[PDB]
Order: C-alpha cells, then sequence, then structure tokens
C-alpha cells in the first residue's frame, strides 16, 4: 500500500490526537522543500541566461521556507542560519511551535553541484510570554520533530519523530513524497569514517588515535573506507542508510567545532537517536547541550553506535 | 545570446564542415543523457510503489547502459561500443553503422546510489582508424586520439561537460525544458588549488610517494595552509569539482592495486581529456593517461589529475620515490 | 497569503471539528489528480517508444483513483464510470465516504490531444447497513464536496464544498496546487451557448426554439456565440469562468440524455449551485433527482442563472 | 528505432544537402515551443502567487523572438503580437522569414482551453534590404510550416516536402518523440467545426453545406459538432480524426477572422501536405497573394471529400 508524506503525517497527527497545528507546519515545511528542489536542480535557469531575450539560492530558500511556515500559522519563532537574530511571527500569524532550520546546507558545494540540503529542528514554546529568540535556546531532547531534505541524485525528505524514522523520496513527476523506508534503523557497526583530514595538523589526540584505528585496524579487522562530499546533509545521509561514522570535531579554527548546534547538529543527532544511533560532542549527547546562543557551534560525532562507542572509549583514554 | 548544446554541437559541426554523423552522435547522446537524469531523479517513483496498485524495475546501471546503447546505435553514428557493463565491445550491426568508436561508463559512482549522493556518465569518442571490419581492437586506442570526451554530473543539479578541440564548456540541464543551457565557455581549470582527494581509508597500502605527498597536503613543510579534503567516492563528482575549484584528484596505484582501480577507456580517459583541454594534467605517475597504449579495453590506469601545479608536486615526489 | 490544496483542505477540516477522515480523503484524491495529469501529458512516452531499446489512460487514470482512495481508510463504497458495478472497500480500509467520479472524461477527445477531465462527488454512508451499490444511490442534495479536475492548457482542480467553490492551479514544478480563484461566482447572464448541433434532426422541440433564439434573438442583441469542446469538463469550465449555458438535452431517441447522473451531472450541479448557477433536467434540479442505477442518465442544463431560467420558459411552452 | 524531433531535422538536412541554417532554425524553434509549454501549462506558477514572499502572450512572443533572432537563421519575423514586422539586425541576419502566431486561442486562456503556436517559415525572395514585404509571399512558397498544441499534451506537427510529421514532447526528459510519421488525414470525416453563432450572417452556401450535416439529404447519419474555438486545436482534431474546419466571412469579419500569413497558410500547408484541402472558397488558401502582414482570410479546409462537397455547394450559388 502506497503512502505520502501528506497522508503519513496527517495519520500521525489524527493518533496523537493533535489540534493540526503541527500537521500544517509539517505540510508547509513539506512544500518549502519540494519549491528549494525545483530551485536547487535549476528549473527556469535557461530564463537567467536569456531564452527570453536573480535571488542566490541561499536567499531564495530562506525566503520559502521563512514563507511557508509564517503561513502555516503554526510558528512564533524562527532561528534560521542566514539571520543574525530570531525572526518573531506577527501575533496574526502566531503558533505554538519554534523552528530553526539551514535553509541550504552545504554552502562550499553549490558552484560544484555537489549535493545540498535543507536541515530543520521544531520545538514547542514552553512559555506564555511573548516569545522571544529565548524560546530557541532549547537543548535537543526538547525537539518535537526534526529531519532534512537531501537533494542528491534524488531528492528526499528523512523525518524523525516520536515513532521514528521514515524516509521519503521526491517523485518529481507528480510532486509527491513517497514513502519509500519505513522505521528505519542504523547500522549496529558501520565500515566508513567521514571527516575532513585536512585538519590532521589540528586535530584533537582522540581524533587522531581514532583515525588510526579507522586505517590500521588493531583487531585485524578490514580497514574502513573514507568518504567526506562536504555537505553535512549529504555525509549524514550515507551514515544513516550505510552505517559508520561522522565526525566533524574541534580543531584550532573551530574550538567549539564548526556545526551549529540548534539547526545542524541538534536535528542530526535526534534523527539518528531515533534510528538506534548516537551523536556526541565528545562530552555529552548532542541533545543534552543546554545552548546560550542561537547560532552557537558545536563538536559533533554521530552514526552507528558500535562506531560511536568506539569513538568515546578513545576519547575517555585521552580524558 | 543564449546557447544550448543542441545549438552549441550543430554550430561545431559547422564549422568543422563535417557531414553530420558527429553531430547526431552527440544529439543522441544528450538525449539518453537527459533520459538518465529523469530516472537518477526518481522520476515516477510512485508507480514503482503501488500508486496505482500492482498494475522501469531495472536497475539505474541497467537502465543506463540500455539508454546509451539504444540511443548511440540509433544515432547511425557508430561501429563499436564499449561499455562497463559489458566484457566484449558491441559491434553495431551494419544497417546502422558509422565512424565512430565510443567508451562510455553508463552511470558512474556505483557505491553511491543507495545513499543518494551524485553520480553521473562519462564518455569518450575515437574515429576507426583502421580499414578493418569493425572489432574490438578498434576501441585499442590511447587518449591522444579521443575526437570528443566529457561527462554528464547528476548532482544537485545535472551539468553536461563536453570537452573538444574547440576546448571545454558545461552545459546546465533546465528540467521545465529539457534542454542543456551553455553556462561556462571555454573553462580552464586554476593554475593550483587548495584541495587534494583520496580515499584515505587504503593509507595501510599506500605506495609510498601517496604517502608523502598526502603528509605533505596536511603538514605542509613551507609554512604554508594545510590543503582542505573533499572526497565524494563518485570519479565525476569528485573531477567536476577539482575542475570548478581547482586541486588533485588521485586514485593511484597501491601495494594491492599494481594499476589502481579505475578504467582507462571509459573512467581515466575521458576525465584527463577533458582536463588537459581545460589546461590540467592527468598523470598515471609513469605517464600522461593519454598517452597510455591500452592492450584490454577493460584495463586499469591509475589517475593523478587536476591543476597543473598540484599534478606536478606529486610528479616531484613521484620521481624522488624512483 | 500563499495558499495550498493542502493547506486550504487542512484548515477547512480543522473548522469543520472533522476527524480528519474526510481531508484524508481529499488528500488521496489531490494525489491521484497529479498522477493523472502527469500520465495525460504523456509523461514517460519516449519509453513507450523504445528510447531504452498497453493499458489505456482511462484504465490507469481509474485504477489511480482507486488504489488511493482505497488507501485513503476514508471510502467504503467506490461508483466509477469505468466499472460495472459499485466497488466495495475491503473491510479493513473502510471509512464512512461514498465516492462517484469519471475518472476521465472526455475520452473521444483523448486521441486528438482536446481537454480531458476528472470528475468526482463525495458522499457520506447515511446507514449502517453491510456496504454496498445502494449507499451511492443518494441525491446530488447529499453531496459533502464534488469538483473536477481539468486537463487542458494547464491542470486546475475545482472544488465545491458548503463554503464555496475554489479554483486551484497545479504547478507542475513543485507538484503543488495553487489557490488562485477564491469562493468564485458565475454571471448572473453569459453569452455563451453549448451544446452538440449535430443533433439537431433530432432535437427536442423546446431544445430547437432555445437555440434558435440564441442564434436569432427576437432582440435588437447579438446571438450569442457557440463553444462545443466535447469533453464535459472543459464545457463546464469555461461555463463557470464565462457564464452562459451548457446542454446536453434528452431527445426523443435518448428521454433521459446521455450524461451519467452520480459521476458527470451531479457533481457539475453541485459545483454550479454553489457558485451561484443552476442545474436541471427540464423537469426538476439536477441535485433532487433520486437514482435507482449508479449508471442511470439524466438530461443536464447548466450555467448562468437567467440563461438556465430562460430555458426553462422555452422548455415549458413546450410541456 | 525511436526518433526525436532533434534527430528527425537533422537527418532531413543531411539529405537535402542543406548548410544547416534551417536544422538551426528548426532546433531554435523547439526549444522555444518547449519553453512555452512549460509557460502554458503555469510551471512556476506558486512563485507568482508568493510562495517565497509577462503575459502569456508576450513571453511567448519573446521566446520566438528571441530564440529566432539568435538562431541566425532568419532575417525577417512577422508575428500577431507585433504591429510591424520585426527586422534582424544584420549581424544575426540569414536567410529565412518566419510569420508566426506565438500563443493561438489565448483569447480564451482564461478558461484552460488549448493554445498553440502556429508558424510558417519562408526562403526571402527578393535581393531587396529586408523589410515588411518579404512576408507578403503565398503560402505556396512555403518550406517548412507547422503548430504545437498544447492540449490535453503537447505535440508538435511539421510539415515540410516530405510530408508531414507528429512528435509527442515528453515532458520528464523535455524531448519531441516522432509518434506519427508521414501522416494523412482521413478522405471523408464525420466532424463539422464551426462557429454556428454567426448563423444569422452565413452566406447561402456556408448555410446549405451546414444544414447538409446536420439534414443530409440522402438519409446517411448526421455529422457531430465539435468547435473548440481554438485553431490550433480545432485544426488538429481535424488532421486527426477528419472532417470539416470552418471560418467564414461574417458582419464583423467581412474578409474573414483568422489571419492569412500565420494562421490560415501553416494549417492550409499542413492539410495540402496531408492530402487536404483548404480554400477559401474561391480559391486554395496557398495561392492567395497577400498584400499586407496582417490580412485575414475565410478559410475552409480539411478531408478533402468534405471540403469538395463544400465547394460544390459554393459553385452551385456562384
Ligand atoms: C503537473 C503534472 C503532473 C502534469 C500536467 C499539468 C501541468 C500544470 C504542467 C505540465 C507541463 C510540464 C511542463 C510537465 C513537466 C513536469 C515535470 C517533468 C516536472 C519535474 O521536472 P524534472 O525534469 O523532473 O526535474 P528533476 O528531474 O531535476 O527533478
Ligand atoms: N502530524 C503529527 N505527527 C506526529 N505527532 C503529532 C502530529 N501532530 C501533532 N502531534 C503531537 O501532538 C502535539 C500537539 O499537536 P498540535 O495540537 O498540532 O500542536 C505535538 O506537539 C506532537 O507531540
Ligand atoms: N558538432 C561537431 N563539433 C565539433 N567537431 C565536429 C562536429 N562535427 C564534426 N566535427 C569534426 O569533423 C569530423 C568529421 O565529421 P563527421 O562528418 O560528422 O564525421 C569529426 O571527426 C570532427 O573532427
Ligand atoms: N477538510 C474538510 N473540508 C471541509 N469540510 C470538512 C473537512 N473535513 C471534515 N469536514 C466536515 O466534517 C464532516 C466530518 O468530518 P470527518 O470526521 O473527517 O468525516 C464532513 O462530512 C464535512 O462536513
Ligand atoms: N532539416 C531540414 N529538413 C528539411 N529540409 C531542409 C532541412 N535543411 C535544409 N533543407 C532544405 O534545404 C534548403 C537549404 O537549406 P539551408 O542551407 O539550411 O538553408 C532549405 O530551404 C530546404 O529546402
Ligand atoms: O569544508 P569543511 O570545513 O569540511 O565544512 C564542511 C561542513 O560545512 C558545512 O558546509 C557548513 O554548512 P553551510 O555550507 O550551510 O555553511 C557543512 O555542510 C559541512 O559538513
Ligand atoms: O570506494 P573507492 O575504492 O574509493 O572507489 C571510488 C571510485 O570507484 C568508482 O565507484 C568506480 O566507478 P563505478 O561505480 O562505475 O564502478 C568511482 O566512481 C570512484 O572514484
Ligand atoms: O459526442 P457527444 O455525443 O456530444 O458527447 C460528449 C459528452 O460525452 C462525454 O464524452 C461522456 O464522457 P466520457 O468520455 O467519459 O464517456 C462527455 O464528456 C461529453 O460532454
Ligand atoms: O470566437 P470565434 O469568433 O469563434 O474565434 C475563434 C478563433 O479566434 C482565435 O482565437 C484567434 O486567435 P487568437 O486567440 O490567438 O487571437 C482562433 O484561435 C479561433 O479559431
Ligand atoms: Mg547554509
Ligand atoms: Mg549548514
Ligand atoms: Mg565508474
Ligand atoms: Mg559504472
Ligand atoms: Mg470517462
Ligand atoms: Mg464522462
Ligand atoms: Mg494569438
Ligand atoms: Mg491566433
Amino acid at each position: 500500500d502506497v503512502n505520502t508524506l501528506t497522508r503519513f503525517v496527517m495519520e500521525e497527527g489524527r493518533k496523537a490526537r493533535g489540534t493540526g497545528e503541527l500537521t500544517q507546519l509539517l505540510n508547509s515545511l513539506c512544500t518549502a522543500v519540494k519549491a528549494i528542489s525545483s530551485a536547487v536542480r535549476k528549473a527556469g535557469i535557461a530564463h537567467l541566461y536569456g531564452i527570453a531575450g536573480v535571488k542566490k539560492l541561499d536567499v531564495l530558500s530562506n525566503d520559502l521556507v521563512m514563507n511557508m511556515l509564517k503561513s502555516s500559522f503554526a510558528t512564533c519563532v524562527l532561528v534560521s542560519e542566514e539571520d543574525k537574530h530570531a525572526i518573531i511571527v506577527e501575533p496574526e500569524k502566531r503558533g505554538k511551535y519554534v523552528v530553526c532550520f539551514d535553509p541550504l546546507d552545504g554552502s562550499s558545494n553549490i558552484d560544484c553541484l555537489v549535493s545540498v540540503g535543507t536541515i530543520f529542528g521544531i520545538y514547542r514554546k514552553k512559555s506564555t510570554d511573548e516569545p522571544s529568540e529565548k524560546d530557541a535556546l532549547q537543548p535537543g531532547r526538547n525537539l518535537v520533530a526534526a529531519g532534512y531534505a537531501l537533494y542528491g541524485s534524488a531528492t528526499m525528505l528523512v523525518l524523525a519523530m516520536d515513532c521514528g524514522v521514515n524516509c521519503f523520496m521526491l517523485d518529481p513527476a507528480i510532486g509527491e513524497f513517497i514513502l519509500v523506508d519505513k522505521d528505519v534503523k542504523i547500522k549496529k557497526k558501520g565500515k566508513i569514517y567521514s571527516l575532513n583530514e585536512g585538519y590532521a595538523r589540528d586535530f584533537d589526540p582522540a581524533v587522531t588515535e581514532y583515525i588510526q584505528r579507522k586505517k590500521f585496524p588493531p583487531d585485524n579487522s578490514a580497514p574502513y573506507g573514507a568518504r567526506y562530499v562536504g555537505s553535512m546533509v549529504a555525509d549524514v545521509h550515507r551514515t544513516l542508510v550505510y552505517g559508520g561514522i561522522f565526525l566533524y570535531p574541534a580543531n584550532k579554527k573551530s574550538p567549539n567545532g564548526k556545526l551549529r548546534l540548534l539547526y545542524e547538529c541538534n536535528p542530526m543527532a535526534y534523527v539518528m537517536e531515533k534510528a538506534g544511533g548516537m551523536a556526541t560532542t565528545g562530552k555529552e549527547a548532542v541533545l543534552d547541550v543546554i545552548p546560550t546562543d542561537i547560532h552557537q557551534r558545536a563538536p559533533v560525532i554521530l552514526g552507528s553506535p558500535d562506531d560511536v562507542l568506539e569513538f568515546l572509549k578513545v576519547y575517555e583514554k585521552h580524558s
């Protein structure tokens, strides 16, 4: 029996006895993602090059997500990688939910046509006060839903909630997200490690030792393969589907890591944990970090539970 | 003025005073690339999952091979076809026989298909040189003999990169109209880049020259900035980023693979031809990739390619290790 | 604020305090219409002609609507123009609603590439009896929702409910129906008449007289223009947009006309009346006919109220 | 073997030993038609209605105009949208003159009726500097003509010396696929097509002929009536199903309504190449010598037997 993102989301809303507000948020997000996919894939580019005789993808993607979420009547605070401060929804359009998102992840990769994506995390506003940027400062444990859209060789939306992780393929012929992977679980242990080894000179000693174990296995297993696409959504999605480990640890140009807690690390950590994986900063679970800045960065090590636990053991040995 | 791949190829054929046979070959290739691209982006996947009930099923690698084979045969422009999917070269039937020999990888990056990472198609076009009946040996030409080569990349967007004597030109596929649009003319690679690309998981089996060269990128002895690392895992994606951003891409020989992994005829040679036409380099370490005279249509070759300064720097380290 | 069919349908369900079953039905119907539209526009026809080295459009369209409605868990009885008997949904997937539909209207225009469409009408099951065809034998007055999809120069879905008639344009780039005309109302009087004048030799006398007045007005008024696409959806949609009158009347050889009450006349009559128009069989309003057979025919005269009332005046003259 | 419009046009050019100029013209026109089809079908309409926070007539004209100019194959372009002929700048001039309606039937586009692009291609006849008069050639001189129908599906019908060929646009890949080769119209049809709202204005020959279709004096079956209201849609049905299409003169349109250069002549050329007929009542449409680029003509076209039967009735009334 075929299922779609629209029907699946609506059915889960009916099960939870929701008022329909979260369902409208997800429907609006789904529409914005389809519009981003069309633009990322350069539909209409012929008009830019004069077939009949202007917006950067970063701005258009932000505008698409911002406008659809505002018009959903489901949100009150919107945090985006593109905006210095949180956007406060006007009272007439205001709902209960706080959405933190990266409208287009993979900035180094647009010009070379490597996979990009959108990352999102949805929180519930806990106060009766007027909404503010402070409402976005919540640990990932408070996430109601999270996931990402990957604009790779095909477009797929991965949605994680209490019920688990579910993957939907965009059928561009009919503009419909089709459920293709139900209740997905990551492999217990993988065979691929993913990180930028160009920072080897500045690596944490724990990072250096862990990578050495991947290349020279102490138990005489086969060495891991290496893959680093350079876009977090692509590297994380491969980790979900194939298993393994993804790392963006602290380096010296990024003593707290590079990736952003609220809208990059927390959503990916939430997807991993709902899929039976792990996601750590080295000191604690990513989802347990209590942020003080909506744009604060965090080191992230996520993936198959046996691979993350192995890195943690190396990290503990180095204190 | 706006320019399309169809218009561009036709005009180049007019300039060269061709009979139109190569123009028809390229037209058929472009149509096949559009069809592969549509399937890669999963058009009609809803029917596979039962939107209409239990009433295509072919895997993308099979369908891509079928598309390129059928379109090239129907172009009336080819006589010998070499594919990664077939052990022996396909000899085109006499009724549909043209002058050209095409070696192609219909869908490069197989390990990345299920994780939705960029994949692509690679092709190299040769002119038949002998007067014998067409056979496999007509595909055993060095890359120097290439008439045209390039690739289609099915990434965040779909781009056809076409390299010929006139240089390298990039076309963006506009899916709204099914038209490849010329977006970068006569592209030239950077003299030197800041990205290195290889599978470092094989470090234990690295050739000593590779070990030293990679060490130079992570720990530059001259106090310059260490290079960034990128390894998508699909040759088309990694090569295209090298073309666009500069840098170096390596799939070298190792202790277990004396001839590397990538195939000379339809992976290394077309990429080498694109790199050289763009002002880059492509070597096996011992010689230029384009100068290797193959004896087997599926023989492997080590490949190091990218910005000329970076490739030369590797060759310096390679010669130090002899 | 931009509005989509998905968001509009969901919000109307929230206002109605529905359980979400009708919303799921409409979502499923929306997906099927997009799938039909993609097939009608011949997506993938290159593979049928051997680009890589069978099912009629009516059958595929019927399969799409049948499967999407069944999997919605919202229907119990399905009456299609393409099926001899009413289809009874398997007990595990049964919902409260009865759907009568023509999956592809205008079959004679398929091969000449003239506009075609899909017509649907939605009823609530009125009894707790075991579902059967009698649950579809309801007067059009009992309709909960009705409308049509038009696959013309563009694809549009027209949805009629208690709130009125709303028109949504399908954006193929993203597979989204965009609300473009809200709460639409037909003109009081039009200037176009629509019927197959090739049947003039067998015309009912009222039809002969009425059409004669349209072409040779006794006033000093201009004669009406003539349009007859040959697909009911296209001719009716033009009547809604421009005003005027559409007729497929009875004659001596066809005392009940040709068009079918359940899935052609009732849905179009419902749209017309919600738009401020009329639709009559001559003897009574189309929506007041109580059917006894699921494929029973009915004469239909519909359009602007002044034009329909003028025809009924001529109809009364000939008894 | 699968065949595309691009391959078909190129192979025909190779057969004709052309220099490739007309092939570039047809390739450019094919690209514009795909762009019009995407726009007609409302791709990206969500952005017009504010998803992120040019009228079809003008945009269709710009697509055809720009693609034809950049083809380097044209010198004079006549469009229904432009009052005067467009003269290509000398640097981009080719030998061909193109007369087209970029979007026919758009006068009723608000009801989503089928629309289309109609085109006729001429070789420049005179050696004078290019001007409007270069488009005043009879339809007899057409090198190529046809139309793109944006109906339930998009199809390009291309008529040349070799005959009439029909290509379906596969929107999944943006490729025109040859689906009907060397098509011929039925000798006699069963459908008549015209706006009977002008019945009060019809000349006695038209009135008698239509009466014969509804009341056949020989007890045969009456013809069916179809009138989409868009010339491309009605003519294509006539080509594919057989029958007759009529837009005769009336009080509002004493010289007819449809345009000779870019509506009647291309459709007349397609019909004759398909074994059909197209007449004004007095002469073949293709033999009329235009004096004004936007001049109108009455037209009766379709299956040869149906047009011949009309012409007997016309002769009966002188
Ligand atoms: C919208 C549907 C289902 C069909 C008909 C109704 C309309 C309104 C317009 C269709 C005209 C058309 C231009 C169809 C092409 C649709 C299409 C193939 C959309 C997706 O574009 P892709 O070429 O698939 O983009 P990607 O392959 O890069 O995802
Ligand atoms: N579509 C849905 N899928 C999963 N959970 C939902 C959905 N809708 C609502 N919920 C749950 O119900 C809560 C309240 O719903 P709402 O009234 O829509 O805010 C949410 O915070 C979720 O915990
Ligand atoms: N479209 C084209 N672009 C570039 N070079 C071409 C083209 N067509 C033909 N040529 C050149 O002309 C030669 C003969 O053309 P052909 O007659 O098509 O075999 C080719 O091998 C190329 O060197
Ligand atoms: N999306 C909707 N739009 C309009 N009316 C609705 C909607 N959902 C429910 N209703 C109304 O509420 C009734 C019961 O809804 P349900 O519980 O979904 O069967 C329907 O029969 C309609 O009258
Ligand atoms: N693709 C083609 N299809 C049919 N006829 C063509 C084609 N190309 C050229 N011709 C014929 O050759 C003539 C001269 O071609 P050209 O040199 O392209 O102007 C044209 O006017 C046509 O009669
Ligand atoms: O070049 P680096 O340092 O390895 O950065 C890679 C990471 O940076 C990012 O590009 C940051 O996201 P943005 O591109 O949206 O700024 C991640 O997607 C990616 O994982
Ligand atoms: O996993 P590895 O050893 O790094 O191999 C990666 C290379 O193998 C390939 O996948 C070989 O191409 P195919 O997938 O067509 O066999 C290249 O695309 C890629 O550069
Ligand atoms: O050719 P006729 O007798 O005028 O019939 C036209 C009518 O028949 C129909 O085609 C019946 O619908 P179907 O094509 O689905 O059978 C209507 O769409 C149309 O209004
Ligand atoms: O409304 P009428 O008088 O029947 O005219 C119909 C004719 O007018 C036209 O719409 C004129 O063409 P345009 O719509 O492009 O101006 C023809 O397509 C059609 O055959
Ligand atoms: Mg970003
Ligand atoms: Mg990011
Ligand atoms: Mg390969
Ligand atoms: Mg391969
Ligand atoms: Mg039907
Ligand atoms: Mg019908
Ligand atoms: Mg017009
Ligand atoms: Mg016109």
